[PDB]
């Protein structure tokens, strides 16, 4: 039965979740592709992670047990958020905690990984990631970035 979303229409939410079902069907693989994409597009994002220190080649990145683990974590977290269809206040709080504090991840970087996600999804899911699903995923990820930036402020992180 129906569970009312926010901001996006029920149809847009269905587009976002339908792709995401495909992502989670190969979460490690998509995590790898997305982070590698992120790191190649914006190397700065590498620098901030010390378990990503001696990572210099793709070969090295695909080999990395840690990059694989963190990819699953980031994508299962984002999946959980998106499945809330905007009702994600409570899920952002601990995320915002650890990312504002322990990891120090700027909002800029969430834009970076947003592009990476869109790019990899576009390139792997022609079936379910047509223009409409991509516009929908952009709204979902924008709403996420907006709501987490507010949560940072509620915690003084210049982000």
């Amino acid at each position: 039965l129906y569970f009312q979303g926010k901001v996006l229409s029920e149809g847009e939410w269905q587009l976002v979740l339908h792709v995401w079902a495909k992502v989670e069907a190969d979460v490690a693989g998509h995590g790898q592709d997305i982070l590698i994409r992120l790191f190649k597009s914006h190397p700065e994002t590498l620098e901030k992670a010390d378990r990503f220190k001696h990572l210099k080649t793709e070969a090295e990145m695909k080999a990395s047990e840690d990059l694989k683990k963190i990819g699953v974590t980031v994508l299962t977290a984002l999946g959980a958020i998106l499945k809330k269809k905007g009702h994600h206040e409570a899920e952002l709080k601990p995320l915002a905690q650890s990312h504002a504090t322990k990891h120090k991840i700027p909002i800029k970087y969430l834009e970076f990984i947003s592009e990476a996600i869109i790019h990899v999804l576009h390139s792997r899911h022609p079936g379910n990631f047509g223009a409409d699903a991509q516009g929908a995923m952009n709204k979902a990820l924008e709403l996420f970035r907006k709501d987490i930036a507010a949560k940072y402020k509620e915690l003084g992180y210049q982000g």
